[PDB]
């Protein structure tokens, strides 16, 4: 029904093992047992790494609430909070991975239905966050994971700021930033906003389009606000047909107010997929196959 935060004790779930980690702490794939309730959930456990200045209970809580609520098929979901000497946040697993990876692994047998289908999970997705006045700051093909090759869903490693009611823009301060992904006035200004996320949203298109390659593969970071300034932007995908990559290009315009809305990239990719051979050109298209649940119906996979 609706998106509540529950509150796990340590007795209620496990970590069974390390699926990765980073800046931000420690995420593992884990079990879920609900005290009373007799059934067993696969979850993803992030730990948080140990700050210097450890936010009180209180404000931790707050902050997970404020999370908890975020429902959407295409937002990977908080389902409950542990806090400990650590804080644990429980997540709904996707047995996948990134999708970043699994376009890299499958991009032999990853059709146009596909691809197009990703572009505008995402969107809505998108569009979902902004609803909510969250600016996400770190959209890329890397951050969207999967729940099935068919069903993809967005998810937020700690960047991600839920703006006031009167905030247009979130400012940000110093650290490590994905420069290749990020709007110019993000990079020059540390200004962020829901279009700098279509920026973004541009640059994880292409990614899917190019089944995983590297955006400006081997420039140096720091030469990127040059190269934007001149006019340079990531080239046309080969599979994309010139409707595609306008769109994909209008993301990037140095003007903010002239990228498009997500309610509007929502709309041109549902056409889009829609029809999704007219729109990209894969060669064996038709025939390229990934895991259904309906492969058994049609005899495939034998
Ligand atoms: C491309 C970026 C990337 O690798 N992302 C990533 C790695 C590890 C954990 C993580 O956070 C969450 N993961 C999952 N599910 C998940 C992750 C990894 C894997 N496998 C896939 C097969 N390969 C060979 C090894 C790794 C399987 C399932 N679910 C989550 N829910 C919330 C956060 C995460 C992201």
């Amino acid at each position: 029904n609706q998106a509540l935060l529950r509150i796990l004790k340590e007795t209620e779930f496990k970590k069974i093992k390390v699926l990765g980690s980073g800046a931000f702490g420690t995420v593992y794939k884990g079990l879920w047992i609900p005290e009373g309730e007799k059934v067993k959930i696969p979850v993803a456990i992030k730990e948080l790494r140990e700050a210097t200045s450890p936010k009180a209970n209180k404000e931790i809580l707050d902050e997970a609430y404020v999370m908890a609520s975020v429902d959407n098929p295409h937002v990977c979901r908080l389902l409950g909070i542990c806090l400990t000497s650590t804080v644990q946040l429980i997540m709904q697993l996707m047995p996948f991975g990134c999708l970043l990876d699994y376009v890299r692994e499958h991009k032999d047998n990853i059709g146009s239905q596909y691809l197009l289908n990703w572009c505008v999970q995402i969107a809505k997705g998108m569009n979902y966050l902004e609803d909510r006045r969250l600016v996400h700051r770190d959209l890329a093909a890397r951050n969207v994971l999967v729940k099935t090759p068919q069903h993809v869903k967005i998810t937020d490693f700690g960047r991600a700021k839920l703006l006031g009611a009167e905030e247009k823009e979130y400012h940000a301060e110093g650290g490590k930033v994905p420069i290749k992904w990020m709007a110019l006035e993000s990079i020059l200004h540390r200004i962020y906003t829901h279009q700098s996320d279509v920026w973004s949203y541009g640059v994880t298109v292409w990614e899917l389009m190019t089944f995983g390659s590297k955006p400006y593969d081997g420039i140096p970071a720091s030469e990127i606000s040059s190269i934007l300034e001149k006019g340079e932007r990531l080239p046309q995908p080969p599979i994309c047909t010139i409707d595609v990559y306008m769109i994909m290009r209008k993301c990037w315009m140095i003007d903010a107010d002239s990228r498009p809305k997500f309610r509007e990239l929502i709309i041109e990719f549902s056409k889009m997929a829609r029809d999704p051979q007219r729109y990209l050109v894969i060669q064996g298209d038709e025939r390229m196959h990934l895991p259904s649940p309906t492969d058994s119906n049609f005899y495939r996979a034998l």
